[PDB]
């Protein structure tokens, strides 16, 4: 339409509505293309996200799908609120591509964790994504995939989680797929398929703790054997009412390797990769080490909750009841490729 323009980006081409002025490529990922943009109509920036053909691949189908419906189910500050979606494409048969916008962020979290360690910074990022994943949580949304991959970050140090995570089933049977797919930040109750409850996500928010610490990723397993190898390596072999857990077969597959004893937490995590040098900043690498050795914990019935989290002498000088206890607002079947090009067409054309 008139309506629209294109923009040539790389190999790509953004074709928006003409209130979206000065596109300018950011970068792409798996599920992406994206730019940001001036909007004449608002007068602010914002992030436009490209999702090309998401109903030709089952899992992209789903995905883009259930976050268009998630997302009028959340209204919190540290998540993801859509200011726009459309398409170009005039009708169900000529449709393509999906456009999503929001407010223009800074950084990709990622950026942060390379940044020298600061305490109020990360104690302010970890509060920020636990406000978040507190908030999903009472809308009935355990997320079980956090990463930083899809964190961005302002410069004034606020954040917002921009995805949903795993379809509900995801964890209540065993984790091995066809092709490669990375689990680097997923819970042990998931990977092993033994079920889940709200704290499965304080397992992700250690992960990104610990990795903003190390500046580099915990656990990073080539394939679904080696993510668990990596796990029990640092942290030890767990317990055996966590091993009885387990669905015989996935016992067995689970014991068959060496028995670790795991390394303390000082030596995970030495002095040496936190400020140093004052009273404060001791007692706030033992603090850090303190919350890590809570959340990075393998069994799900040791391991802190979100609360908890919350309340934690590292996190709770930010502690704000308004953010914290924000209210959200008051069906995962397969379909063919033309049934998901439908049913996304659809919530596109309908907000
Ligand atoms: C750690 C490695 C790295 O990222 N390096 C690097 C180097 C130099 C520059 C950059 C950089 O350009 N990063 C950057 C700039 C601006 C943003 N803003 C942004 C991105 C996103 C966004 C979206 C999204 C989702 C929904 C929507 F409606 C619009 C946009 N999807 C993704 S991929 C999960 N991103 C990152 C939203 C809002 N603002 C990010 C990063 C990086």
């Amino acid at each position: 339409d008139n309506q629209f323009y294109s923009v040539e980006v790389g190999d790509s081409t953004f074709t928006v509505l003409k209130r979206y002025q000065n596109l300018k490529p950011i970068g792409s990922g798996a599920q992406g293309i994206v730019c940001a943009a001036y909007d004449a109509v608002l007068d602010r920036n914002v992030a436009i996200k490209k999702l090309s053909r998401p109903f030709q691949n089952q899992t992209h189908a789903k995905r883009a799908y259930r976050e268009l419906v998630l997302m009028k189910c959340v209204n919190h500050k540290n998540i993801i609120s859509l200011l726009n979606v459309f398409t170009p494409q005039k009708t169900l048969e000529e449709f393509q591509d999906v456009y999503l916008v929001m407010e223009l962020m800074d950084a990709n979290l990622c950026q942060v964790i390379q940044m020298e360690l600061d305490h109020e910074r990360m104690s302010y990022l970890l509060y920020q994504m636990l406000c978040g994943i507190k908030h999903l949580h009472s809308a009935g949304i355990i997320h079980r995939d956090l990463k930083p991959s899809n964190i961005v970050v302002k410069s004034d140090c606020t954040l917002k989680i921009l995805d949903f995570g795993l379809a509900r089933t995801a964890g209540t049977s065993f984790m091995m797929t066809p092709y490669v797919v990375t689990r680097y930040y997923r819970a042990p109750e998931v990977i092993l398929g033994m079920g889940y409850k709200e704290n499965v996500d304080i397992w992700s928010v250690g992960c990104i703790m610990g990795e903003m610490v190390r500046h580099k990723i915990l656990f990073p397993g080539r394939d679904y054997i080696d993510q668990w190898n990596k796990v029990i390596e640092q942290l030890g072999t767990p317990c055996p009412e966590f091993m009885k857990k387990l669905q015989p077969t996935v016992r067995n597959y689970v014991e068959n390797r060496p028995k670790y004893a795991g390394l303390t937490f000082p030596k995970l995590f030495p002095d040496s990769l936190f400020p140093a040098d004052s009273e404060h900043n001791k007692l706030k690498a033992s603090q850090a080490r303190d919350l890590l050795s809570k959340m990075l914990v393998i069994d799900p019935a040791k391991r802190i909750s979100v609360d908890d989290a919350l309340q934690h002498p590292y996190i709770n000088v930010w502690y704000d009841p308004a953010e914290v206890e924000a209210p959200p607002p008051q069906d995962e079947r397969e379909h063919t490729i033309e049934e998901w090009k439908e049913l996304i067409y659809k919530e596109v054309m309908n907000s």
